[PDB]
C-alpha cells in the first residue's frame, strides 16, 4: 500500500533556499522600490504572505510602494523569508501600520496584541 | 528592541500558499511536461528543492522532462510543495532514480533504504 514519509525540516529548507535567492538576486521575478531601496523578491512568496500583494499580482518588473517605510518593509520581508520578526518598541507602531496596509495577519495580530489595551 | 520574535509554523504557511498557487495554476511561471501531462510550477521552488533544476534555471516557459516518469514527477512535486513523500513497493525504485537525476538528496536516501530492505 502507500507509505507516507514526512520530512520535518523540508519547509524550513525550502524557505531558506528562497531567502538565498533574494539575497543573491537569483530567480527573483519582481523588485519592490521603497524610499530608493530595491527589494528583489518573488511575487509567489509575497502573495502567500500578504493579501495586498496577492490582489496586486492576480489583477511590470518594478513596483514602487509609497505607503510604508523602507524600515518597515525590510522587517516585513525578512519575516516573510526567514520566519523571524525583528522589532523594537520604537518601530512597532510603524511595523503594525505597514502589516495592516499590506494585510499580513501573523504580524498585524502579534503587534496589536503587544499594544492592546 | 531590536528583538527577534520567531514564528515556528510560518515556513509551513508559506509552503501551503505556494501549494494552493500550484494546485490552481495561479502565479506559476513555468510548465513541466511529462508523458503529455502538464504540471504548472514555480522555478524558484523547484531550484530550492532540486540541484538539477537550480542549474537548469540559472544557466523557455515550457520544459519536457523525458528522463523521469509521470508517476515519479507527481510524487516528487507533491513532496516539494507538501513536505510528505508518498511511495509504494511498486514505485520506489522509480522515485529513487528520479531523485538521483534531479539531485534531491533527502529523498534518495530514504528511498534507497526502503528499496534495499
Amino acid at each position: 500500500g502507500p507509505i507516507g514519509i514526512p520530512f520535518p525540516d523540508h519547509s524550513s529548507d525550502i524557505l531558506s533556499g528562497l531567502n538565498e535567492q533574494r539575497t543573491q538576486g537569483l530567480l527573483c521575478d519582481v523588485v519592490i522600490l521603497v524610499e530608493g531601496r530595491e527589494f528583489p523578491t518573488h511575487r509567489s512568496v509575497l502573495a502567500a504572505c500578504s493579501q495586498y500583494f496577492k490582489k496586486l499580482f492576480t489583477s511590470q518588473n518594478v513596483y514602487e510602494i509609497d505607503f510604508v517605510s523602507a524600515e518597515a518593509l525590510t522587517a516585513l520581508m525578512d519575516f516573510a523569508y526567514t520566519a523571524t520578526l525583528t522589532v523594537s518598541t520604537a518601530n512597532v507602531g510603524d511595523i503594525l501600520s505597514a502589516a495592516r496596509l499590506l494585510e499580513i495577519p501573523a504580524v498585524s495580530h502579534v503587534c496589536a496584541d503587544l499594544l492592546d489595551r
